[PDB]
């Protein structure tokens, strides 16, 4: 449609800086749900703050990761069957790190956030509608590696 290019335009300016973008997603995703903080585990040491995760390079290596995987569903926003089964098996790593179901809401609360604020005035509703239906879709597939 002209959706997935809403989509494609948006994503052209965050993908100039995914770390610095995605830094954006994890530290408003964490205030929104700072539950979420110990579920990552290098060396089997917890963040005790935030921003302890952002002196992480595991972790920074994980925002780069999921930035990676919200790029794939950009190019392929036209038809996102064709990674179905990648985000499948991806939910599933995630169910294994205690990920809750509700907790991917947040994450695209989070990434709604850090879109709105990259784009400023460019983020338009129709914007808000579309990645919302991305992100939704990528969820989805996540979904299934809770299979039932
Ligand atoms: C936001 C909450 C999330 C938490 C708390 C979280 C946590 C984790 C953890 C602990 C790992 C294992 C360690 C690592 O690889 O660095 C992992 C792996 C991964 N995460 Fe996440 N994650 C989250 C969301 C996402 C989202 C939304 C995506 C993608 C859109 C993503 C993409 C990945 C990828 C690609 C891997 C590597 C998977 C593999 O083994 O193939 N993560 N995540």
């Amino acid at each position: 449609r002209p959706e997935s290019e809403l989509i494609r335009q948006s994503w052209r300016v965050v993908s100039r800086s995914p770390l610095e973008h995605g830094t954006v997603l994890f530290a408003r995703l964490f205030a929104l749900e700072p539950s979420l903080l110990p579920l990552f585990q290098y060396n089997g040491r917890q963040f005790s703050s935030p921003e302890d995760s952002l002196s992480s390079p595991e972790f920074l290596d994980h925002i780069r990761k999921v930035m990676l995987v919200i790029d794939a569903a950009v190019t392929n926003v036209e038809d996102l069957s064709s990674l179905e089964e990648y985000l499948t098996s991806l939910g599933r790593k995630h169910r294994a790190v205690g990920f809750r179901l509700s907790s991917f809401s947040t994450v695209g609360e989070s990434l709604l956030y850090m879109l709105e604020k990259s784009l400023g005035p460019d983020f338009t509703p129709a914007t808000r509608t579309a990645w919302s239906r991305l992100y939704g879709a990528v969820v989805q597939a996540m979904s299934r590696g809770w299979d039932g």
